[PDB]
């Protein structure tokens, strides 16, 4: 079951958005349903509700639970659903149990928000949450200050079926990947999307997360196909074609990450609404750059 | 209530208490907490901050956080100014805020947003909607160097914003923002990076500083405050050199040692502190030895 479960991540892990109505900023449930359908219709096999692309941290615990339940029931098993969870140990467990009870297949443990953390404490935190949940777990690993030994010590756990490695250190990625036995049934996914997928794949990654799929999933799948085949020239061509989008999202220390996707969607006639605080709409200059890039893509 | 006078309350040490936990269940040790609060008050603390990071705010459920704020506020019972820490989503921050204030807290402190994505304009909206929704003043813990100091400048005019715990160790920036905000805005600038940075922030214009050391050796922290207020440079530097070793230990491992250093230190001194909750475990053997030696030195000095 587990070893086979980890296999499901050798593809694109799409992180859906959570449309919010302009004005009140309340969740736009119809828009949410439409985004989920959009993803499934375009080939997405793994959907990640309550990921950062869905502005998880801008939701109350009650809202988070409702989003995971809604996305899970809409998917109705047409894809693997990974529910994001976080916060204190008991709160993460509360969220996980809620998602699993709603039918979610797996949970993704967000980077702890705690300002203070150690390797040893990290292992306890992760172990305690994973063991308390009756479903597989995936860890989003992005704190370069933590040792990869944390992963090596946890990897053996049957419930730990994947790591969305998000530290863009190609040396470390290759190292941890080579140190974890295949018997640990741990899927290593590039947690930094399309811009880094090619490099993580060369090192051994079997999949990658994506926010681009909410707007141009065909470009994202074009990369997955080029990667799975081995067409180096195609890989680089597609890579070079989408990096501009990922670089825009990274502006202002990633402050533009979701707002770039929502405004792009709204320009293409897709229902996305706006982002919640602490992110406002794009600056005029940033909006101009986005329109420019979209104008280009239309050309191609 | 005149906000101008309220902001003056922060021209002192803002003590951030700990939240001791029990044996292996890790449940809150209410007795230990009451005693830590008493310890701080008996040693002169005029401003106490429940649900600060020194109190492992993020390791607490929402329910536990409200209980801690409530507990501290009632125990203090007006003996000091209480600033309740709040965070998370806008509605959750307001929820935590209303709860602490209803319990009697005098002010709230907005933690750095946990959101991985934030912009200057969105930050302004985040902060303003929370302050405006609370029936008490707010202070902002500003530590993201990627955000512009103009966020602070934009919000300063708000009557309810009575202070900024500036935690970006960029002395050029701290000097600039403080000269930019007019006194009429009644915003107290507090050094949010404690004793190691207090002297430099003070020379720049800060009027107070946060501290975690006060949970163990408050007399040293207060020796530094007095020296700073008197302008005795020699004493300032002497006390500074004396406590820096403690703050440096706390900062190891990208600040992973921050709270565990304080709790192990308290225990070594026979104070009720317990162990830290996940994701922080006990000190590494070597750091434990370093701490023990520092305490030995401090004993010898006395």
């Amino acid at each position: 079951d587990y070893g086979e479960f980890s296999k499901r991540f050798s593809t694109i892990s799409g992180i859906n958005i959570v449309p919010f109505l302009e004005g009140t900023r309340e969740i736009d449930w119809k828009g949410l349903d439409d985004n989920v359908e959009f993803l499934l219709q375009n080939g997405i096999e793994v959907i990640v509700p309550n990921g950062n692309t869905g502005e998880f941290y801008a939701l109350t615990i009650e809202e988070a639970k409702q989003v995971a339940t809604r996305v899970t029931e809409l998917v109705n098993g047409r894809a693997t659903v990974v529910a994001g969870i976080g916060y204190s140990v008991d709160t993460a467990i509360e969220l996980g149990k809620s998602a699993i009870d709603s039918g979610a297949d797996c949970v993704m443990i967000h980077q702890p928000v705690h300002p203070y953390i150690t390797d040893a404490g990290a292992v306890e935190y992760y172990r305690n949450i994973i063991e308390a949940l009756d479903a597989p777990s995936i860890i989003y690993f992005k704190d370069a200050h933590l040792s990869d030994d944390v992963i090596k010590e946890l990897a053996p756990l049957d419930k730990l079926v994947g790591i969305k490695y998000a530290i863009n250190d190609i040396q470390r990625v290759t190292q941890v990947m080579r140190a974890v036995p295949k018997s640990s049934n741990v899927a290593f996914i590039c947690g930094t999307a399309e811009k880094w997928a090619p490099f993580f794949y060369h090192a051994g990654a079997v999949g990658f997360t994506s926010g681009l799929v909410n707007v141009f999933p065909q470009k994202s799948f074009a990369l997955l196909e080029a990667l799975e085949e081995g067409n180096q020239e195609k890989i680089w061509d597609v890579w070079e074609d989408v990096v501009p989008f990922e670089d825009l999202r990274a502006k202002h220390n990633n402050g533009n990450n979701v707002v770039i996707i929502k405004e792009a969607m709204e320009q293409l006639g897709l229902r996305a609404g706006v982002t919640r605080e602490p992110v406002n709409p794009l600056s005029p200059n940033d909006r101009l750059e986005l329109e420019e890039l979209l104008k280009s893509w239309n050309t191609q």
